[PDB]
């Protein structure tokens, strides 16, 4: 297990526009197209990404290629941030994976907003960052996903991605 | 004049995003961007039809190129279509400008729904056809323009563009 397959467990994959469970255009595995309620925005959006007219469908290796660059992004993002390095760099490779998570979600900005959980995991008060995750508004936008990865904060293994 | 002349007379120049008088996302000299209600959408046509990151905000050069091509799509268009091509063959230099000018603004299908008025021009019946094109659901969309095409197509002079 690693980054890519929790990723592809918490996201899915679609070669079609589709939207997600609080309204907005995704294509690929998660990869966000725009807030805006407009298809033809997302549509314009995914020609744009892509580099070709797609007629809203793209290729199992587009949706790689995409997926490549998100992660990378977020990476790229922890790794500028004063609130996110520090704790990057004090986790263990799988806490890792579920802080980037977090930012391919919900974007560097976003996840450096969540000061007190991650001075906790700085910290590595597992079950107290934990108890704090969980009342995040994060915790009920995607709730599913939002157990798997608190559960990999709390206990440093993947037991939360085991058979998925 | 010419149908550049003619043109940025009817559709003025702007190098950021506006809406017309139909409320639709238009730049450059009448290059319309789209007709969804979305401002996101029509900033994402730009980047497209642009090829960078324009952040809504075009310069001259750029709004000659989209001119340019925008004037080639209306005359491809009407090369390509069999109610058209006839009208285009038959008609004067100045009066094969008014019919660039319709299709630059409606488009090839839009324009070539114009059956009485097409026929009209064909058999150069002026006086009729400027009758019939003032009927048209487009004598009230734009009327200020659709006035000064008509009275091209009605005397082949370019009097309703002196001065301008």
């Amino acid at each position: 297990m690693n980054i890519f397959e929790m990723l592809r467990i918490d996201e899915g994959l679609r070669l079609k526009i589709y939207k997600d469970t609080e309204g907005y255009y995704t294509i690929g595995i998660g990869h966000l197209l725009t807030k805006s309620p407009s298809l033809n925005a997302a549509k314009c959006e995914l020609d744009k990404a892509i580099g070709r007219n797609t007629n809203g469908v793209i290729t199992k290796d587009e949706a790689e290629k995409l997926f490549n660059q998100d992660v990378d992004a977020a990476v790229r993002g922890i790794l500028r941030n004063a609130k996110l390095k520090p704790v990057y760099d004090s986790l263990d490779a799988v806490r890792r994976a579920a802080l980037i998570n977090m930012v391919f979600q919900m974007g560097e900005t976003g996840v450096a907003g969540f000061t007190n959980s991650l001075r906790m995991l700085q910290q590595k008060r597992w079950d107290e960052a934990a108890v704090n995750l969980a009342k995040s508004r994060w915790y009920n936008q995607t709730p599913n996903r939002a157990k798997r990865v608190i559960t990999t904060f709390r206990t440093g293994t993947w037991d939360a991605y085991k058979n998925l």
